[PDB]
């Protein structure tokens, strides 16, 4: 009945719980799953649920040969029930693309999804289910945004597009929408020099994200948006805990305005929670390839620049593939403060196991505890050799 | 909770956005998809859903040989939400038969199914999920209606019938309901020859079908009904741009009053949106077959008989099937203008591919944007072969 | 919100049009489709559904091996969407069992299901989807009901009971219902020899029930039931039109008081519409076995030993498999009579089909119509030889 | 709306009938259903639902391979529709983990799931599904609960929780829980030596939990709750009649305050209900293994050390597979009185049937009835053989 508005600052993380898995690989060897990458999770103020980009085949069906392939015209922003697996029969369709947001303002669902040829794509926004607004490619260089959720306040919800060269200069553009209709986009400032793939949260002070730098960089971009005003700034994470991949080993310096330097043309999706001596970034365990999965607590990793952990948690180990990570809270969540969450996609098949012609993911999914948790360890647990 | 009224003129249509898509024909290799054809789509006041003629049978099913025939007692009008495939699980069963329309009023929804033999059909009407008008043949030979959405105005929901020869005359009539009830009905006026499948819209000027002359036309029929009086008009699109499949080259000066000649005793299902300089017409690429799909501006089509397109957009390229097209709107979508909308039925299988013994289809439907949005090209995208 | 009376008169009944289909066995030779046997069909206020007794495996699954046996463990009350085939994913377990009955009383659903062994079975009587009263066997010989739905008026729901020899006298009582509880009981009283499976509907006169005389009768007993005095009597249908399966020859004179002979110790569940000059009468085509089905205007076939049939319509060709069929109304429809409806059970597999190892069936349903609409006929549809 | 309140006792027992049965087994064979183990049974106010841990995997999929195991990073709580089977298309998750409860208290539900290692597991608190609170292991030794439901009284929901050592003294607290949030916990007093898997059901004198001595004890302890006062004490049930699982046989006099002894270090998940002359306790026929199951009236079977039973029924025949059972009621039922209910795990495949490699199991479900009815047995009804 009312827009959410941002009034909570975050809870204090002392370890992470298990919040949702949904053993879609497993499942999907001997069930109608359908095949899927770039998921993510968001909440409406009566439910969570799961999201990701079908690929429009299922896993055991013959249409899954040829699916580490980013943009067919069979690709679709699905959303299912928080940790069952995404069904043939449980899935819904929230619109049609290979490149996806979406985000609840209180009222209704904002879902934005990017179609179309490298040099001839573009967005649709819809808003409580029906096409409101549309937007034309800027630089005719596969338009794409952010693979999770967007973040609103009181009605106005900003989202960061890229529109350009994966291994140079972009257009960076951030679009506020009310309702689905545009009310303003302005084009990026600050220090980031390459900005793809924004995961966001919200709080009190604003809405945070953090990016992936595909150009030059191994430390993440991080743009800082004020909703009310409708303008932002960025930066990178200043910390020497770097936490993109591949990425080189952590110095002891980072850098807070500049590409850490290392790995070219090159990154991975993923997330951090910024918030002075509660800050925890994610990364993949291994510095090479997309394998294993850890949160550190890094105090004010956002602005010092000699910052180191203090604590941590392995979520995946790094004999286990991971893959995509993003953030995403329960804005509707009684209590005093906002519950920190995130989910890490678990990628199997191309290009790392190539005995199948498939690629597509499962789900594991965390949220914050003021507790000290034992931890896990939480593997996609399929075994490949079943499906040869 | 109250009826729909035709308030609003067309959106300024400048190109055409994705809309939807269930890439039917990919997932059933693998799931159990209902073997479909003549599919359309139709909103309610809170959903818009995929609507088809079942054939009583899954794809993979054995039952799923000899489904190129029209008209078994196994076929049955279901619907299934939007984008998702039409699945044993998730398909509704609205009423059962071979030939059908349904739409929303705004309070509840007409659905209308024709069954029978050849010689002895009749129509069921159903209102709120329960049968309340049945209407017997006239013609004894084949009773057959639009195989896509009517619409309604202040309870009023005409409906275009065709009973007697596909070949030669035949008796159409226009049918007005209000509650699943019989208000009136009337034999076809007007200059058009012989009208099926008709494919409608409303807005306030009217209500406006595309039809198909299955006789010797190959300009497509058009019917415009006062809903208030319950009267209505016939002619042909006056342009030479002509748009039944299969059909002649486009000539420099159509015909307004007639058919245009050269081929006879076929056709296919289409539409257009008749608005003046707002005008678009829809079209298989193919003359011959029903193969690739585009929309082409042609301005005043509806009245000018030297018109020619001054813009286009490919949807479905040569090389990939088509089918089927028709038109629907969302009615109760917020703003000042109805956006329009239409869908393309891509058929795999029988005829065309006979080495499947089966016929089927998937969708793919677009609606308008006030933006010139690049095109992309939406093929079935299944893989014959996967089928052997 | 307020209990359903029974305040109208039937519609008149010139001819019958199709009103559902589920084509379940074709659909269940590939998909997860549960065997069933014994279906009906019964309305809430808002919805109609399917029911029938499950056999608690698919069809195509390995324990479909011998469910052509009646009274397992493994048999269920299920319902599921209208015209939907009864699946694993789809299907409602009302109670568990192998007898059944179920109606709405306005309010909520009453369903009854009995189980057990042949010496010791009871009825457990479920009310808005809890159980609440419980009926031990009164003859330890194979307590059984309708195998329909059952009727309601003013929150009264009669049901009726048989418990004893399926070859001579019994022991049958009416039960009368209301939130569950016992009203009352009653032994049977009347002219009828032998009831079983009795098929029900109600109008503004009372409750009729069509039944099944498994002793010596091919003519059907009535119980004609008083829901608000709680009473009833009991005869046969007068009409020298038989309606029994397997049964003699039609006479010219029937019995009114006592069973016409001539096949001893066998019969099927059937129904009719007594109504005096709008009087239809249900039966297979076939004397000798469960083969067609046939609708026949029979005036005053309840009262005159001499009504023969002045108007017919074919449901299913003689060459077809039936079984079942019973009696059911949507009491909740718009209008100033009720709309008789009627399903057919169509059985596939054994005995008559002994090729493969397993028995279930389709339904096909009707409603009556004031016009005389042409008639199909309404095969299951399926092909056994997939199946082998 | 509001908090439920213990204001009844229990219904007089005289019998018990048929509740629910899924057959989740038989119709696995050939559909996508998951393997469980520890199901139960739980009531919101306007549902009961099935529940159970899943294993990540169908009956069907290569997964189910190992599926023995306890403990793995894929198993779930799940719940599904009152006697559907657990499917992957109808099942929805609770928590995640390999240890839980649920209840209802009125206005929303809580779960409870427990995941981690041997050595570092954790609880996760739900309520109105959402993570509320988390508790970690306070003896790192398999933190557990009860895999059954919990009760609640005016918003307060008792939990009893074990961590410790399975074959010795071990640390078992009762935890008290308000809309999800810690209002206080204890240790366990009185006289029980050893608990696990407390089966939970309230009425108007308080919280009663029959549970499992896994150390020395063939007769099983319990705790008595007062959710008011939020305290508890603890003793073993007195009779002689033995229902763990193995046990020895049954001696003329049992033990109040110590373990039965004969059988060390095993047990098996049981339930009774203990109220004065309407005691009934439930156990497997076999003394060695988990075969069968039987419910024996027996009188002051908690205070009595020589009581004996005086009736009783056969639920499932000793040469059936049993397993776990547990007790439910639905607290929103209409009357003046709770009806008892139980489930019995009905386990099948390892390790007592190891031609295949998975260990799943069905469901069966009776309440009790104040008839004296006739009793049936309920197998699982699977044949093994066919899953080969
Ligand atoms: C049951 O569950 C519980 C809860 O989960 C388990 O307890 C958890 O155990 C894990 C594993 O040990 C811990 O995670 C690690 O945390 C440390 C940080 O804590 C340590 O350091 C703190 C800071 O110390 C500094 O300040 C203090 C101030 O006093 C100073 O004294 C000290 O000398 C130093 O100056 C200490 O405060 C802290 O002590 C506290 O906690 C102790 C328990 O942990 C306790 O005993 C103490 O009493 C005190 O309370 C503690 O010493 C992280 O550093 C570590 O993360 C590093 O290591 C992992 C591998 O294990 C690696 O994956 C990480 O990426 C990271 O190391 C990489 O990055 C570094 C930063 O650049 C770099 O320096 C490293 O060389 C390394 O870099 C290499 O690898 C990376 C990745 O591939 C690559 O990118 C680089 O290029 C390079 O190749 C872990 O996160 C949890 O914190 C702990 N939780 C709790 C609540 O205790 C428990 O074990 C379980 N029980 C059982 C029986 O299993
Ligand atoms: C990114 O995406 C964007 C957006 O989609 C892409 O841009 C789109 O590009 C497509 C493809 O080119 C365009 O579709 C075509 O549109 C033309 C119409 O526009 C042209 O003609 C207009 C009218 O010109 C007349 O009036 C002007 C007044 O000034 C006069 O000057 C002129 O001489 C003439 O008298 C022009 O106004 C228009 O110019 C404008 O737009 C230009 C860009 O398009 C721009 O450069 C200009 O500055 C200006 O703004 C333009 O010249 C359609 O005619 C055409 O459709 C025909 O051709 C296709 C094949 O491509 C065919 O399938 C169609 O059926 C049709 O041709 C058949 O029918 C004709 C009519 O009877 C007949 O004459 C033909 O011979 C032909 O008939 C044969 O085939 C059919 C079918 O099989 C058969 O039935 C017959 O029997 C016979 O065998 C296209 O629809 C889009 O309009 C355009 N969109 C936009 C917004 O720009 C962009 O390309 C993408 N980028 C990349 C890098 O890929
Ligand atoms: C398009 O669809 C429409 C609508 O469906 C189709 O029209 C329908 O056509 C069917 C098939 O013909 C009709 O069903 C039959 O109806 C007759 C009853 O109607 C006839 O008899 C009436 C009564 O006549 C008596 O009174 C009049 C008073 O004037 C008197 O004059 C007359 O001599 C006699 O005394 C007539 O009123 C009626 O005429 C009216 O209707 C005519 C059209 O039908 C029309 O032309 C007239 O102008 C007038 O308006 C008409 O003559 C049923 O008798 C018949 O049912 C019997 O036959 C079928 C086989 O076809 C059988 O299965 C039935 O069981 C039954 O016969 C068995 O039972 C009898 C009773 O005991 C017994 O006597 C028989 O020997 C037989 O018994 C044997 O078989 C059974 C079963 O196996 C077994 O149990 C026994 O033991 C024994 O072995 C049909 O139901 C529809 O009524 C008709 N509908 C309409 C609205 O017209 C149309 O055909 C379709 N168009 C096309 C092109 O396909
Ligand atoms: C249709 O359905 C109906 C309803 O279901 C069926 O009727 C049911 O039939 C079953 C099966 O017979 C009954 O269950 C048994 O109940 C008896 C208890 O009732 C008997 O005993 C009562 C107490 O007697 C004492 O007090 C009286 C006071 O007057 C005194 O006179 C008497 O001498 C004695 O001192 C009697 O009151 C009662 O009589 C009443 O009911 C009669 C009908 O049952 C009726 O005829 C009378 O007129 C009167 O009304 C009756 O005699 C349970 O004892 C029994 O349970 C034991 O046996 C089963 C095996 O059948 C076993 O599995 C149980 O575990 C248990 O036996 C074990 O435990 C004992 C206790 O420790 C131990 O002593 C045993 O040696 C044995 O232990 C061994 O095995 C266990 C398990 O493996 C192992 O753990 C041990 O270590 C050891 O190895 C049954 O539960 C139902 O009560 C009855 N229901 C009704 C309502 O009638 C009907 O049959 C069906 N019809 C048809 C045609 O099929
Ligand atoms: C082209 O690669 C981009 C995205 O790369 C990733 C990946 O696994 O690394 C998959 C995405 N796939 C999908 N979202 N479908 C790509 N993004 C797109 C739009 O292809 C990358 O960020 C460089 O610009
Ligand atoms: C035993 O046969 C009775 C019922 O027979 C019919 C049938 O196909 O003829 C199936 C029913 N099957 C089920 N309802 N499950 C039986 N009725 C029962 C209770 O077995 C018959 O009416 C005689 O008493
Ligand atoms: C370790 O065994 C415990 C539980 O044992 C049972 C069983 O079938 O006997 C399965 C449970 N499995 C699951 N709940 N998943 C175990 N409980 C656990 C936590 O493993 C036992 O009570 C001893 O402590
Ligand atoms: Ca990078
Ligand atoms: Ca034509
Ligand atoms: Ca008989
Ligand atoms: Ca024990």
């Amino acid at each position: 009945r009312n827009f959410n508005n941002l009034t909570k600052g975050l809870c204090t993380i002392n370890s992470w719980h298990i919040y949702g898995k949904d053993n879609a690989v497993r499942i999907g060897e001997s069930s109608d799953v359908l095949v899927t990458r770039e998921p993510y999770v968001s909440c409406d103020p009566d439910e969570c649920r799961f999201y990701a980009l079908s690929q429009g085949t299922t896993i055991r069906g013959k249409h899954s040969n040829g699916t580490i392939h980013d943009r067919s015209q069979y690709r679709a922003l699905i959303s299912w029930p928080l940790s069952s697996p995404p069904t043939v029969y449980n899935s819904r369709v929230e619109c049609i693309g290979w490149s996806s947001t979406s985000c609840h303002d209180g009222k209704s669902r904002m879902s934005i999804c990017i179609s179309g040829p490298n040099n001839n794509a573009s967005a649709v926004v819809w808003y409580n289910r029906r096409p409101v607004a549309e937007i034309n490619t800027w630089a005719r260089n596969i338009l794409r945004t952010q693979e999770s959720e967007c973040v609103c306040h009181n009605g106005v919800c900003p989202v960061v597009f890229t529109d350009g060269s994966a291994t140079g200069p972009a257009d960076t553009r951030i679009y506020y929408f009310k309702e689905g209709k545009i009310l303003k986009w302005e084009s990026l400032t600050g220090t980031a020099k390459h900005i793809e793939e924004c995961s966001c949260y919200g709080e009190r002070t604003g809405i945070t994200c953090t990016c992936r730098d595909n150009w030059q960089g191994s430390n993440r971009p991080v743009i800082q948006i004020d909703p009310v005003a409708m303008t932002h700034t960025s930066q990178y994470i200043c910390s020497p805990v770097l936490t993109d991949n591949p990425r080189p080993n952590d110095p002891n310096i980072g850098k807070c305005n500049d590409p850490y330097p290392g790995n070219n043309n090159n990154g991975v999706k993923g997330f951090s929670y910024l918030d002075g001596a509660n800050t925890w970034l994610g990364r993949t365990i291994s510095t090479a390839s997309r394998s294993g999965y850890e949160m550190l607590k890094v105090p004010n990793a956002l602005t010092d620049d000699r910052s180191k952990p203090i604590q941590g948690q392995t979520i995946v180990l790094n004999a286990d593939w991971s893959g995509y990570s993003g953030s995403f809270m329960d804005y509707w969540a009684e209590g005093d403060c906002y519950r920190a969450c995130f989910y890490v996609e678990l990628i199997r098949g191309r290009p790392k196991e190539d005995k199948v012609w498939w690629t597509s993911n499962s789900i594991v999914s965390m949220c914050s505890s003021t507790e000290f948790l034992g931890q896990w360890n939480w593997p996609d647990g399929a075994k490949i050799e079943y499906f040869l």
